[PDB]
């Protein structure tokens, strides 16, 4: 199937800016929500869970859609926490609900990202909810308990390459593993609510152990209260993935940069932009707004 973007009708720039600025301003407002991390890392999930169910073989899932709405996608066991997310996320499609929910949903990781110090992320809008049987099965999104081989395996299915997916993997410096939700528990590192590139930092530079959590699973664990998942201890244990880490670990600009692409990507696999569709549009923050 072919998911062409369809811009909301009469909709440009400022319309999404609006959008954008009611979602920054409620992550602004709302800041005690999990320990006052603030709800920008569950949004920046659920971005990437929406679009992450995406099978390049046969344009199934993908963001285009937005079918975490209907319950077989938001009770999916791998999605357990999101729904704070979504409901973080409901006022403003009651603000504005004309947008659709793919573009609500990718548009939040965006706005979340940026609004963290994180680097500009390019947006089209476009996306057109579809029914609830496009709704993808559940089991597609990964699972933490892998190795390398795994991982890299996993994200062929996504058209993402090394560099894609090791710059997609930063994002875990954001928030937390929460041990009732994944069966994991804590944090990546110390700024879990301002974007940067501590994720490849702490890989490099922390003494790990592999230590069992009160689930029972392994993770790796540091002295300074910081844990790694099985997935991302991965990404050293590899030497190509390596490479790349301590690329990231030491160029904060070219995380920035690798990251805003392979997270676009992530957010636009399954679409058709017509050739005449408007160019990505890029959002100030409220910083640069002085809003
Ligand atoms: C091999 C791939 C990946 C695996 C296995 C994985 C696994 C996990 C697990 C188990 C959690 C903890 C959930 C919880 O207990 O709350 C988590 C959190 C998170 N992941 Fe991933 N992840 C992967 C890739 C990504 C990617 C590609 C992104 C986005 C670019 C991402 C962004 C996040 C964020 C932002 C959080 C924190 C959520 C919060 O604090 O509520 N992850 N991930």
């Amino acid at each position: 199937l072919v998911h062409v973007a369809s811009v909301e009708k009469g909709r440009s720039y400022e319309d999404f800016q609006k959008v954008y600025n009611a979602i920054a301003l409620k992550l602004r407002e709302d800041d005690e929500y999990d320990n006052y991390i603030g709800y920008g890392p569950v949004l920046v999930r659920l971005a990437w869970h929406t679009s992450g169910t995406w099978d390049k073989h046969d344009n199934t899932g993908g963001s285009y859609g937005g079918t975490y709405r209907f319950k077989k996608e938001f009770n999916d066991p791998s999605n357990a926490g999101l729904q704070n997310g979504f409901k973080f996320l409901e006022p403003i499609h009651k603000e504005f609900p004309w947008i659709s929910s793919g573009d609500l949903f990718s548009l939040g990781g965006v706005t979340a990202v940026q609004e963290m110090q994180g680097p500009k992320i390019p947006w089209r809008c476009g996306r057109v909810d579809t029914p609830e049987d496009t709704t993808p099965d559940n089991g597609r999104l990964p699972d933490a308990d892998k190795d390398a081989d795994y991982v890299r395996t996993f994200f062929q299915r996504l058209n993402m390459n090394d560099r894609e997916v090791v710059a997609l993997m930063g994002a875990h410096a954001l928030g937390k593993t929460h041990l009732k939700r994944s069966g994991y528990e804590g944090p990546w590192g110390a700024a879990n609510n301002v974007f940067t590139n501590e994720f490849y930092l702490n890989l490099l530079n922390e003494d790990w152990k592999l230590e069992k959590n009160d689930a029972n699973n392994e993770q790796w664990d540091s002295k300074s209260g910081y844990m790694m998942l099985p997935t991302d201890y991965s990404l050293i244990q590899d030497p190509k993935y390596l490479s790349i880490v301590k690329e990231y670990a030491n160029d904060q600009d070219k995380f920035f940069k690798d990251f805003s692409k392979a997270f676009e990507k992530l957010l636009e696999n399954g679409i058709t932009f017509p050739k005449d569709a408007p160019s990505p549009f890029i959002f100030k923050t409220l910083e640069e707004q002085g809003l």
